[PDB]
């Protein structure tokens, strides 16, 4: 039907005290909002997630800590401290994400919508018992795990600039979800997980599908390698739902500084994905050029809608953050691509071996 978009202003204004993105919730749906796309999208206030629905993932004792820290000598031991520091209210704020992203599941399984759109949330680095990277509740998980109540195989696509090592780890052992992250790979980069040799464990085996890519990749190479993979995936696992992290900081000109992509090229990967005809659960978070960011969802939330966009960055709040030629577009950094094509031939025939084995079930 019409795409579902999670928003609320209290839930913006919660997002936008993130220390590490400040006010980028708020830049992103006035962005959106300038356009007037929220118009042709039902919009679903997102509900707080309980305590019972966290502890689907994560263990009772991690979450305990989170929520009496947000009000210690075991923090490191859960993985608080330095890259997630435990601030004041840090729990209300991880249950307003989850519950978020569990409501946009809620509504794919209800027959509300076919896409529901939460870019506030996919803090995929978060495993049951530790924050990391960021990351202090796995809700990309927990809209997996909502999902799984209706359909039997779920799809899940990282396209973040990082490996989705949490998700990843999250269903490693299981075949019944099927992770797939195209991410910068180099020792050193974070979290340093997610070769091509990363397949899964026990009956998981296979069904997790990891492309490492090197930097300064642009749009026509980076889709022909995310469709090479999707088509693969696509018809060895059969997939009933897909839940697609579209992590903006592999755009050029986010401080990452690593990928060199535009939007147009996420955008056609979005487009293979949604011509699928499937559930499309639609996460964010990724993404340090917050203006680059807003422009990019705001162009992605556009090719959902199927809408073309005018160039020009329409007066809102945020206008003057949209330099230097306040246009959507996005120009790619004039630094060269280190991707060989035979190491990306390698990484494709690799995962295309894999893939066989899926094919026998
Ligand atoms: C300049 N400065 C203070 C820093 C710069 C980079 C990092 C970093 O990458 N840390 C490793 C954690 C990166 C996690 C990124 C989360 C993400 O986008 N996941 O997709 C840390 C500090
Ligand atoms: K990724
Ligand atoms: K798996
Ligand atoms: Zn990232």
């Amino acid at each position: 039907l019409v795409p579902v978009y999670i928003y609320s202003p209290e839930y913006v204004s919660m997002c936008d005290s993130l220390a590490k993105i400040p006010k980028r919730a708020s830049m992103v749906h006035s962005l959106i909002e300038a356009y007037a796309l929220h118009k042709q999208m039902r919009i679903v206030k997102p509900k707080v997630a309980s305590m019972e629905e966290m502890a689907t993932f994560h263990t009772d004792a991690y979450l305990q800590h989170l929520q009496k820290v947000s009000q210690h000598p075991d923090s490191i031991e859960y993985g608080l401290g330095y890259d997630c520091p435990a601030t004041e209210g840090i729990f209300d704020y991880a249950a307003a994400i989850g519950g978020a992203t569990i409501t946009a599941a809620q509504c794919l399984i209800d027959g509300m919508c076919k896409v529901a759109i939460n870019w506030s949330g996919g803090w995929h680095h978060a495993k049951k018992d530790e924050a990391s990277g960021f990351c202090y509740l796995n809700d990309a998980v927990l809209g997996i795990l909502r999902l799984r109540r209706k359909f039997e195989r779920i799809l899940y696509v990282d396209l973040d600039l990082h490996h989705g090592d949490g998700v990843e780890d999250a269903f490693s052992f299981t075949s019944k979800v099927m992770t797939v992250s195209l991410h910068k790979f180099s020792p050193g980069f974070f979290p340093g997980t997610g070769d091509v040799s990363d397949v899964g464990l026990g009956k998981g085996r296979y069904y997790s599908v990891n492309v490492p890519i090197q930097d300064g990749i642009q749009d026509e190479k980076y889709y022909q390698i995310c469709e090479s993979v999707l088509k693969e995936v696509y018809q060895a696992f059969n997939p009933k739902a897909v839940v697609l992290q579209l992590g903006a900081d592999t755009i050029a000109g986010d401080p990452m500084c690593s990928f060199n992509m535009t939007p147009v090229g996420i955008g056609k990967c979005l487009k293979y994905i949604l011509q699928w005809q499937l559930a499309t659960l639609i996460l964010g978070a990724g993404g340090y050029n917050l203006a680059n960011t807003a422009r990019c969802w705001t162009y992605l939330t556009g090719v959902i809608l199927g809408k073309t966009l005018s160039s020009e960055i329409p007066d809102h709040e945020f206008f003057t953050a949209y330099g230097p030629d306040y246009v959507l577009e996005i120009t790619p950094s004039c630094r060269p691509d280190r991707n060989e094509p035979h190491r990306i031939q390698q990484i494709l025939n690799y995962i295309k071996g894999n893939l066989k084995h899926v094919v026998i079930e």
